[PDB]
């Protein structure tokens, strides 16, 4: 079966044959689309034929299909598996893995870069101390003084479903939220419960707006612990407008790395729940997202009030010039500073060719539209009217419970 | 099976279990999702009419009455009969009201209700179409305190006898290709204004040229006729801001009306069904003006207000864009013409999902469609969950007809 995808500006037609080669499942039925729904241990039984497509796709790649080297390596672990029931990939496997997983992120705009990508391999780490450095390591290669390099850093995978490495903070480096008595919040609403538990958890928090929050890491099974990645490691950049000299005055900052904490890694059937990685960032997520949804910062009413902008109507588009100048700001600053950040015009034209190419070589690029296209400005950038297919191949990046939900305390 | 909507701004979920009543098909399967894709005999005839008469009755709660059960025998006899049947005004007026209801595309659906229709399945010839449509733009623009409408002609026959409004729109703008190589006026006119002038039009090669209609009745050839322009209600674009701006040159029409769908009901299909409501400011704004394909004016704009367009990063077609929605709303609202922004459409539709959640128990939308295409996080559909299935009666897409017509 081959697929054709359109686009509707140019009539540039694509046909995917990958999606073939897709197992997962996507939410959708032939009756009904969920396309727009957010979020829609293992025997020795199901393991072999996942860890045997991987490695099929892994010799395929480097052009050693059914060799000596590929028909050795597919006993080694079947026999590894029924031994132990698991199996340990390779030095080679595991960073082929991670790339893939990177270049199969149907939601992310920034694959283009994915066959760059720095491994960290902490696979023999052993406790929360362990990952705690790890981590500084990763967050200072990855920052490289504000010359951003994507990295990944992978922790041991899952055995029994008890023993499992967890990074607690949905991301490395975020704002600590804090809910007032009257009901307000100050800092990150987004952060509130994480900020909680922090705080139990020993945190002694500043109480301040922009508090970057400890890590909360968990090794082995065992109780997550707290540590405070050293402020020199943390770079930020405070936020200010190219031509309007009170945007300073706002008080806005935001930090540099872009580290994604909480979701799961899967490789060859093999499930690596703690594997943090980083980019850099595209200016809307912060300067949209961050700054103005209604349930984060939520900045426009102060920029409008400060543009002295008719606010009495909506039809004046006062949220939406405020949010033009914000994003700007965003851009202007990190740009500024010789921080990496790239604008959502630069960044969906190179999907675009991404995609294109990935077409050409490896017969589509599964994608989501709703997460590929930015979050203001949509019809001005290509990927608005880019038809796209999506569906999920493996080696992929999954979401998973966070685990102050699933943890058994020992105390 | 029953399925839960959560929105993510105000954490509220909603239960569908109306999708558990789709007929149709997504387009999507298991293993793979096509959302962002564009386009995805007499024993087939009565079951469809029955799903939509148990409907009707079950609406006005008469559900298994002996009216309905009547209506349903009278139906299924002339089926048997003639091969087809023909509605009662009130099921045609209720078939139609609710194709709008069910279009999951549609973001100005809270109104769905309030709807007039015309029922054209009198109509014989081409001249007969353009007097339904001419009196269906003039009730409508209702000088520039615009009405929903409908008007329906004849229900298809055997296919050889169809009636096709051939424009996509009854009012557009003509595109025509230059020697230069450009485009004067609207691109993604200029075949059709080419099939004008292949068919008669004398086209005054301008920008902003009225298209004529293309009128075909029972399933002959079409014809051309020019709405009264009296009937065309344009604004002017100017800004409240720049003085600058009224030298662009630029109109838009009042009156948005979608003429090349097929409205399905109980197994009827209603080739020619022009309908309209009133703009939401981005279509014209966002779409019509600064798409690439379209009228294509952010450059032109960006150097009318002198940004520094040598960098994407200095966000220059973000900012012109805003100022252009701005002017657009501006001016319709300035010369009194139905305009809503994308604000208070998305706002509005948010209250009719919970009402439809409520009433009816869910309501189909497609999210790729409903989310503005410009500002889309700081309105409230964004990060509202939504679920794309197919009710009828419904609003469907069909082939241009002049990769159809038999000449
Ligand atoms: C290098 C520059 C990168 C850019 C500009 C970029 C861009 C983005 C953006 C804008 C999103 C949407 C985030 C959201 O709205 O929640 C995203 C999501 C995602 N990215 Fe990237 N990305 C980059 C690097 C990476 C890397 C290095 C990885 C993994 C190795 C990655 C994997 C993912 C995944 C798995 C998601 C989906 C996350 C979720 O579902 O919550 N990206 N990316
Ligand atoms: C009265 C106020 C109305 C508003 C504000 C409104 C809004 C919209 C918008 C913004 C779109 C997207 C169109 C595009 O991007 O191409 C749309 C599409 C649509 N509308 Fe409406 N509409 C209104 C009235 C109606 C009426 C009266 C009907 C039918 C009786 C209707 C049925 C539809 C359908 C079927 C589509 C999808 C058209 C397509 O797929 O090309 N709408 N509407
Ligand atoms: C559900 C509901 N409401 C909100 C969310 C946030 C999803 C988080 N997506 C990841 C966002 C993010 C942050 C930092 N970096 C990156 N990142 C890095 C590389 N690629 C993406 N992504 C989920
Ligand atoms: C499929 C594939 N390639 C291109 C298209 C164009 C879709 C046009 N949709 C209708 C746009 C429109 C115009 C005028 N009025 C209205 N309208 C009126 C009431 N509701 C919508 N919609 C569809
Ligand atoms: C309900 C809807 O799917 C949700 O708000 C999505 C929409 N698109 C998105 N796109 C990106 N990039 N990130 C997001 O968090 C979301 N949220
Ligand atoms: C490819 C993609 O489906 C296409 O560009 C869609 C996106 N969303 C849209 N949304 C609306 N309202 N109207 C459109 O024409 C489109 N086009
Ligand atoms: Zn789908």
């Amino acid at each position: 079966r081959f697929l054709k995808v359109k686009n509707w500006e140019t009539d540039v037609v694509l046909t995917d044959t990958l999606h073939l080669k897709s197992t997962l499942e996507t939410g959708c039925t032939e009756h009904i689309c969920m396309g727009s729904i957010m979020l829609p241990v293992r025997t020795k039984d199901q393991l072999f034929p996942l860890a045997k497509e991987f490695l099929d796709q892994y010799y395929s790649s480097i052009k050693r299909f059914g060799s000596k080297a590929h028909m050795d390596r597919l006993e080694e672990v079947n026999k590894e598996i029924e031994s132990t029931s698991t199996y340990q990939l390779k030095d080679t496997e595991l960073i082929y893995g991670a790339k893939h997983a990177w270049r199969n992120a149907s939601r992310c705009v920034g694959r283009i870069q994915w066959s760059k990508l720095q491994v960290f391999d902490a696979r023999d780490c052993t406790t929360a101390h362990g990952m705690f450095n790890y981590i500084c390591n990763h967050v200072k290669y990855a920052t490289n003084k504000g010359n951003l390099r994507s990295a990944i850093t992978i922790f041991p995978q899952r055995t029994d479903g008890k023993h499992d490495f967890r990074v607690w903070n949905s991301q490395l480096i975020r704002y600590a939220g804090y809910k007032q008595p009257d009901g307000s919040t100050l800092g990150d609403p987004a952060n509130v419960q994480f900020t909680e538990i922090c705080i139990q958890q020993g945190w002694k928090a500043p109480r301040g707006r922009f508090d970057v929050l400890p890590l909360l890491l968990q090794a082995n099974g065992n109780d997550p612990e707290l540590f405070q990645i050293p402020p020199e490691l943390v770079l930020e950049v405070p936020i200010r407008h190219p031509k309007f000299d009170w945007f300073k005055d706002l008080g806005l900052k935001w930090y540099g790395l872009p580290a994604v904490s909480n979701m799961l890694l899967e490789i060859g059937g093999l499930e690596f729940s703690a594997c943090p990685f980083s980019g850099w960032y595209m200016g809307t997520e912060i300067g949209v997202r961050d700054y103005c949804d209604n349930s984060r910062y939520n900045i426009l009413e102060e920029v409008a009030k400060k543009m002295d902008l008719d606010m009495r109507k909506t039809s004046s588009l006062w949220k939406d010039q405020a949010l033009v100048e914000i994003n700007i700001a965003v851009l202007y600053s990190f740009q500024s500073d010789k921080v990496t950040i790239v604008d959502h015009h630069s960044a969906t034209e190179s999907f675009i060719k991404h995609m294109e190419n990935e077409y050409r070589c490896r017969g589509g690029c599964p994608a989501d539209w709703v997460w590929i296209v930015p979050p203001m400005s949509g019809s001005i950038t290509p990927v608005f009217h880019q038809e796209m297919l999506n569906y999920r191949l493996t080696p992929s990046f999954e979401y998973q419970p966070d685990p102050w939900n699933t943890h058994v305390w020992k105390g």
